[PDB]
Order: C-alpha cells, then sequence, then structure tokens
C-alpha cells in the first residue's frame, strides 16, 4: 500500500515482493559480485530495518518539541517503531532502547519509570534508536535542537561522521578513520552564549562493528588519533558514529542506569533464586542478547525486579550501561549511520534524505 500520515503500515506491507530499497552505494576509497549476491537475504534484512528507521525518525522530527516529557517522546517513537518493523518476538523488533541523552550527556540515557524530565528549548537531544530483522541491527542516530546556536556544533559532527563514513572501507585501517574524523571535527570552531569552543571528539566514545543480535561485535572505530591499526574486513557491518563536545571530550558514568544487556559470551546459568531466575527467563525470551531498558520490563508486566536485575549484573550475566556524560555545562552532539562492507561496494544502508 502507501504509508499513512502517522505511520502504521509495516515496511513489509509496502514492499510485497520482499525486496527493500538500498541505501546509498559508494565505491571503496562476477566473483566479488557472486559473493555479494550470496548474502542478498542478509543485506535485504538490513534494508528492511533501515526503511523502518528512516520513516520512524522522519515522524519523530515532525512532532518532537520542547514541552514534551522524555518518556512521551520515547514511548511515541517506540510505538511507531514497533508498528513499522512489525515486531515479532526476536524475529523483528527494537534492537535497543531509545537514547535521548541531553546536553552534556552524550549517550545511553533513556528515561526510567517516574522520570519527569521535560524537553527544553535550549536542550541538545541525541535520538539514538535501532531496529532489526532477524538480528540484523540498524544503529542510526541524529541530534535534535531548537535553538540555532548549536547549528555549527551539529554541522561539525555531521561533517565528521560523513567523513568517517567516506574513509571507511575494506583494508582501511581503523586508526586512519579515527584520525580523519578528528581532523575534520577540530577544523570547526563554534560560539555558544558568548563563548567560543573548538569542537573536540569525545575520545572515549566510538564507532563499532555490528554482529547478529550483537550491537557491539568486537571491533571499535575511534573518533580520534592513536587507535589500533586493525583493518576493516570484507563483509563486516559497522556503526559509524562520532560525538562532538564543548567540554573535556571525555565521558563518565552518571545518573541512574536504564540500559542493560546480557553478556553475549556468557552461557546457560542455572538459577534457583525465584525472582532472579524469572527475570532472566524474561530477558532470554524477550531480548536475548539485545539491549533493553527498565521501561521494557515494566511494559511486560514485571515489577519488583530491580534486585533480581542487580543479581544478574553481579553475576556477570547482565551488564549495565549507565548514561555517559561530559562535564556539567558542556554540550555534546552525535550522528550515526550503519554501513555494510559488501564485496562489490560500501552501502550506507541507513542513509536518508534527512541525513
Ligand atoms: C552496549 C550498548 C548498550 C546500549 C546501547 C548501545 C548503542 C546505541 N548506539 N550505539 N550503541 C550500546
Ligand atoms: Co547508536
Ligand atoms: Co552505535
Amino acid at each position: 500500500k502507501v504509508q499513512t500520515d502517522p505511520p502504521s503500515v509495516p515496511i513489509c506491507d509496502l514492499y510485497p515482493n520482499g525486496v527493500f530499497p538500498k541505501g546509498q552505494e559508494c565505491e571503496y576509497p562476477e566473483e566479488k559480485k557472486a559473493l555479494d549476491q550470496a548474502s542478498e537475504e542478509i543485506w535485504n534484512d538490513f534494508r528492511e530495518a533501515a526503511e523502518a528507521h528512516r520513516q520512524v525518525r522522519k515522524y519523530v522530527m515532525s512532532w518532537i518539541k520542547p514541552g514534551m516529557t522524555m518518556i512521551e517522546i520515547c514511548e511515541k517513537l517506540e510505538d511507531c517503531s514497533r508498528k513499522l518493523i512489525k515486531e515479532n518476538g526476536l524475529n523483528a523488533g527494537l534492537a535497543f532502547p531509545t537514547g535521548c541523552s541531553l546536553n552534556n550527556c552524550a549517550a545511553h540515557y533513556t528515561p526510567n519509570a517516574g522520570d519527569t524530565t521535560v524537553l527544553q528549548y535550549d536542550d541538545i537531544c541525541k535520538i539514538d534508536f535501532g531496529t532489526h530483522i532477524s538480528g540484523r541491527i540498524i544503529d542510526c542516530a541524529f541530534t535534535v535542537t531548537f535553538n540555532p546556536k548549536y547549528d555549527t556544533l551539529l554541522k561539525a559532527v555531521k561533517d565528521a561522521t560523513n567523513t568517517g563514513i567516506k574513509c571507511a572501507g575494506i583494508d582501511v585501517r581503523l586508526c586512519d578513520v579515527g584520525e580523519a574524523i578528528q581532523e575534520v571535527m577540530e577544523s570547526y570552531e563554534v560560539e555558544i552564549d558568548g563563548k567560543t569552543y573548538q569542537v573536540k571528539p569525545i575520545r572515549n566514545l566510538n564507532g563499532h562493528s555490528i554482529g547478529q543480535y550483537r550491537i557491539h561485535a568486537g571491533k571499535t572505530v575511534p573518533i580520534i588519533k592513536g587507535g589500533e591499526a586493525t583493518r576493516m574486513e570484507e563483509g563486516e557491518v559497522y556503526a559509524i558514529e562520532t560525538f562532538g563536545s564543548t567540554g573535556k571530550g571525555v565521558v563518565h558514568d552518571d545518573m541512574e542506569c536504564s540500559h542493560y544487556m546480557k553478556n553475549f559470551d556468557v552461557g546457560h546459568v542455572p538459577i534457583r533464586l525465584p525472582r532472579t531466575k524469572h527475570l532472566l527467563n524474561v530477558i532470554n525470551e524477550n531480548f536475548g542478547t539485545l539491549a533493553f531498558c527498565r521501561r521494557w520490563l515494566d511494559r511486560l508486566g514485571e515489577s519488583k525486579y530491580l534486585m533480581a536485575l542487580k543479581n544478574l549484573c553481579d553475576l556477570g550475566i547482565v551488564d549495565p550501561y549507565p548514561p555517559l556524560c561530559d562535564i556539567k555545562g558542556s554540550y555534546t552532539a552525535q550522528f550515526e549511520h550503519t554501513i555494510l562492507l559488501r564485496p562489490t561496494c560500501k552501502e550506507v544502508v541507513s542513509r536518508g534524505d534527512d541525513y
């Protein structure tokens, strides 16, 4: 059919043949084609997830306004996301919680139950959310502002991210991507409220390889010089994301934790403790190795689960991912796209008309 104003028509119902739009195809900076065609169903899954992502974010940009609580923004975004991705257990759904980190906080912040935070006119909000089909995760994010005073900061980071995307490729050394991203990032200077800053990358934050049902596969893409010389390989999927800040350029754990994720390497652990055993079963059935938040547990009817959750974390079965913020008073911005290192080319599968 044809998608409605407020999204409601699943992406699979808009492409009856099962073939989904490709993202932007670029050349790296027959045989290799047969190989590409061999994993076509995989690429296709990534695309379906991206189309869901592109329509969801365009919807968000249409109504996100200061005055709304952070919980309303996330629940409205997630509702639409579940609809378009046509959530089906672990076969299709949300890959991780809706990040909406504010101001000096760069990532991993999503409201828990009872959070009364309200989006403000001067807020710099990072919307980071993902969708997946068969575990093929699409990690893509953008920054939201209402005050044009951040325009230059946003452009700086957007330009740095697209620079990282362009420098990415097969045999490209990872430290060369980080060196490039920083050089562009620091080529920007901004003025916010009578003070000037040279945008700086958040050195302890970075891009990452993506694996099936594993948001952070194992390889990291730095956004500053001095990284590993490890190379990007053929067929890998990468999340290219950069963060710009007017602070120290370093983030630290802060505020209450809302993000949690099962340790991908841990195996079966028999638990006799009633509540802890139940919570783990719920995580395995609903999220598997995909990240989740406390709101997604409340949603499923769970209550009195914090202690059980803490046990799982203490056991090393679940890992907490608290908000990562720069110093108080600073501003941070982010832009992220997922790219596929296909044999015949480089596809920025999450690319949209928006960014
Ligand atoms: C490990 C972990 C937990 C929660 C969210 C992310 C994330 C979001 N965008 N990129 N990475 C990663
Ligand atoms: Co992300
Ligand atoms: Co990411």
